[PDB]
């Protein structure tokens, strides 16, 4: 059959989690900001703690734990461990800049072409990795891309990942519930559109029930003002009826990489290049002592 999944599920003690405060709540559940202080290791890891006491809630979150514990890529979010309390909690890496959707909306005036094109390469890299691991995300959107640093993004939310977000879904998925890596490619094109429009809602005001009809007639999301025909043509290719005619994620990495070498040729932004976003070599970016990021804290 398939290859044995030898990933390790780390059961973490409640007593090892300090300075807990709410980051956000919604349909997704509740995400808390915390500090993981393991054993006598002299490390304080900034963490995010997710929870959806119901047996069906524990089933769904343990399915997300299963997928999230099985992934290992710089552009994908890995599970650090789980905490078994009244409800099952997922322990993950704190992404200080939150989701990419809210980031593009709040920092629109300082987001340049190089940042936008790099985010596209990075999302495609993480997506290609999921394809290698034979995983179909089934919920790629700008809301599910987290910002570690303005120059480093990662894909998350494995609640729907396998081996309804209508406005992000490929037409085969809306009509026949068919999900493939090529259906994820359609969602990637919508994710790209969301970025290029600085967080615009796709098909705003249009009800979900009308989307399938809109797509069948031949209607697609419009060309963002900053997008050259070069960038939009890539988005359009992700939205073709025939899934096999859509680009492969490895081709999106190549296409956006070439473009990111001359970003002003592919994205037209007023007051470009001069736009600055916080870097790790800048003041007040970071007890403070013994703080180690999850990407630098390997195994026990
Ligand atoms: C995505 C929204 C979630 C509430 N959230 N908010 C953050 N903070 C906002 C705060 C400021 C204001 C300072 O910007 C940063 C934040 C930081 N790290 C992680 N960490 C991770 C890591 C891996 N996965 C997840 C994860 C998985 N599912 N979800 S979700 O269901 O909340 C997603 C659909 C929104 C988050 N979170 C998640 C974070």
């Amino acid at each position: 059959g398939e290859a044995p999944n030898q990933a390790l599920l780390r059961i973490l003690k409640e007593t090892e989690f300090k300075k807990i405060k709410v980051l956000g709540s919604g349909a997704f559940g509740t995400v808390y900001k915390g500090l993981w202080i393991p054993e006598g290791e002299k490390v304080k890891i900034p963490v995010a703690i997710k929870e959806l006491t119901s047996p069906k809630a524990n089933k769904e979150i343990l399915d997300e734990a299963y997928v999230m514990a099985s992934v290992d890529n710089p552009h994908v979010c890995r599970l650090l461990g789980i905490c078994l309390t009244s409800t099952v909690q997922l322990i993950m890496q704190l992404m200080p800049f939150g989701c990419l959707l809210d980031y593009v909306r709040e920092h629109k005036d300082n987001i340049g072409s190089q940042y936008l094109l790099n985010w596209c390469v990075q999302i495609a890299k993480g997506m290609n990795y999921l394809e290698d691991r034979r995983l179909v995300h089934r919920d790629l959107a700008a809301r599910n891309v987290l910002v570690k640093t303005p120059q480093h993004v990662k894909i998350t939310d494995f609640g729907r990942a396998k081996l309804v977000p209508i406005k992000w879904m490929a037409l085969e998925s809306i009509l026949h519930r068919i999900y493939t890596h090529q259906s994820d490619v359609w969602s990637y094109g919508v994710t790209v559109w969301e970025l290029m429009t600085f967080g615009s809602k796709p098909y705003d005001g249009i009800p979900a029930s009308e989307i399938s009809s809109i797509l069948e007639k031949g209607e697609r999301l419009p060309q963002p003002p900053i997008c050259t025909i070069d960038v939009y043509m890539i988005m359009v290719k992700c939205w073709m009826i025939d899934a096999d005619s859509r680009p492969k994620f490895r081709e999106l990495i190549i296409e956006f990489s070439k473009m990111a070498r001359d970003p002003q040729r592919y994205l037209v932004i007023q007051g470009d290049e001069r736009m600055h976003l916080p870097s790790p070599t800048d003041s007040n970016f970071y007890d403070m002592d013994d703080v180690v990021d999850a990407d630098e804290y390997l195994i026990p």
